[PDB]
């Protein structure tokens, strides 16, 4: 899709597919920066990942809704976010703007139930205070939407 | 799950999904580095990321098999890969050497089409030589696999 004209930050359905029985799978691009004008950290966005999922599951995945995944893109300009209903991009926004509310509620790295050799994939791999710009710039910026 | 003692090059089971129809979700851990002990290049991962996924399903994906999205982890040492579906540790472990040779396949960075600043959010962070690094170093250490 053309990056130099989406906007951002801006939630938008990323590709639609059914499952073989019934149920839907939806899977939404959560693009936070623009495209090759801005650019996530390779620590923000990880422990950023860490409290999103945690935080979409709260507002988001409710009881008609399923959360499969969210991870961060390669490209590191948002998150792909997988899961199992067909919520539109009103709904995951404000499930969006509310976590990154819920991020800012994170004073210190020991708040970060993982966070450990023995839990995370690369413990010195991690920054709270990138993590809380990023919360900061999306709240301050407000989310619309990214229609294909 | 204790990270210390993983393996990798190794597929991992992290997940399945039990949606209200019937049809069963599968997460898929596919961890490339041992954690805190090595890990992937950022420029890499992504142009790993453009690979990986497409040549995935070219070798996978079938009359049970449908894969959501291949996505790369913020650690930086593994990649997680949804899919509807239930195919095991071997099915994985071996269509990934499959598309991990084809990687070694790919002559240069002018082989990437999609490398244009209007469908790739961050065409500058590239390294397609850290995608045959990463490549070569999989498809010698063999994958292997992990049980929870
Ligand atoms: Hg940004
Ligand atoms: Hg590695
Ligand atoms: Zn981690
Ligand atoms: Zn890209």
């Amino acid at each position: 899709v053309d990056h130099t004209k989406m906007n951002a930050p801006a939630v938008r359905i990323a590709k639609t597919m059914l499952t073989p029985k019934g149920d839907n799978i939806t899977v939404f691009d959560l693009r936070f920066c623009i495209p090759n004008k801005e650019i996530l950290s390779p620590k923000g966005i990880h422990t950023l990942e860490h409290l999103f999922a945690g935080f979409m599951r709260d507002h988001l995945n409710g009881d008609s809704i399923e959360i499969i995944d969210i991870s961060p893109m390669g490209c590191r300009t948002g998150f792909y976010m997988s899961l199992i209903g067909t919520p539109n991009e009103q709904k995951v926004s404000e499930a969006w703007l509310a976590s990154m509310q819920d991020v800012l509620g994170v004073q210190d790295q020991a708040s970060i139930p993982e966070l450990n050799i023995y839990q995370c994939g690369s413990y010195t791999e991690h920054s709270l205070e990138d993590a809380h710009e990023i919360a900061k710039n999306v709240i301050a910026r407000g989310i619309g939407v990214n229609k294909n």
